DNA sequence: TTTTTTTTT
């Protein structure tokens, strides 16, 4: 009579929590109800200033340096507000907006194909809300009806000197949202051309591999359909099929679980 | 709710 959603107090999901799913959408299932496993700000309204703020400075660093790290997303998709933290973009010498994912690995071992699965999917998210925030179809009342931010409530100092000290002086969260969106969507920030994933062995720094992900929305668009059917309630979580029966080894909820 | 990173007889 509830839905996942509202059972396990989730005003929205990670982009991550969605790769899980990719792996074991039952797994993802119990990492949120049994959790037990697995800038000073204390209130969600500075916290999403700071991630503006940061947003803010990344577009114009990106289109005069072409190039930088930790780069915040979000976005609604199809019902459910996704949030997510692109790790790396830069342009290529040809001119082509590129996210590189780097993935450590402790033994120089290739990826499986179960793995590298979970993570075209994850950087595919990335491309996913990235080309619909610089394209005007992430919307500031969009964030508010998800994350219920107040835009009434002034912004503590954590937030306005963190601020003064980047140059800008912010108001109130609600003219910070208005220039985050006009940012967004009026620096010709164009949508991503190459999604280029890296699994690097940590000591040695040996290569294991090279993925470029072959993008193709209607896809992408299906499997987040799929998903999010279960986080908002409309169907029951599912395990993994009987070929992949290797991953309830080390599971966290392998004794639990009535699928296994 | 500050996102993610990384798996493994
Ligand atoms: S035991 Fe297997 S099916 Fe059950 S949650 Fe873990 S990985 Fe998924």
């Amino acid at each position: 009579i509830l839905s996942p959603m509202e059972r396990f107090h989730l005003k929205y999901l990670y982009v991550t929590d969605l790769a899980t799913q990719n792996w074991c959408e039952l797994q993802t299932a119990y990492g949120k109800e049994l959790p037990g496993f697995l800038v000073p700000v204390t209130t969600k309204e500075d916290a999403w200033a700071i991630k503006f703020l940061n947003i803010l400075l990344l577009i114009p660093t990106l289109q005069s340096e072409g190039h930088i790290r930790e780069f915040p997303v979000f976005g609604e998709v199809e019902g459910v507000l996704l949030v997510g933290v692109i790790d790396e973009l830069h342009y290529t010498a040809k001119g082509e907006l590129e996210l590189a994912e780097l993935k450590t690995r402790r033994r120089p071992m290739l990826p499986l194909e179960a793995q590298k699965k979970k993570d075209c999917f994850q950087v595919s998210l990335y491309k996913y809300i990235f080309d619909a925030m610089v394209q005007g179809k992430v919307t500031p009342a969009s964030l508010i009806h998800h994350t219920k931010l107040c835009l009434e409530k002034p912004l503590g100092p954590s937030v306005l000197r963190h601020a003064q000290q980047g140059g800008f002086s912010v108001k109130s969260l609600g003219d910070l949202m208005e220039l985050v969106f006009l940012s967004l969507t009026l620096s010709d920030l164009p949508v991503i051309d190459i999604l280029k994933i890296e699994y690097i062995h940590q000591e040695t720094a040996t290569v294991l591999g090279t993925e470029i992900v072959a993008f193709k929305e209607k896809e992408v668009r299906a499997k987040v359909q799929h998903y999010m059917a279960y986080w908002m309630g409309h169907r029951e979580p599912q395990g993994v099929d009987v070929e992949e029966a290797w991953k309830c080894r080390t599971c966290t909820y392998a004794d639990i679980c009535e699928w296994r």
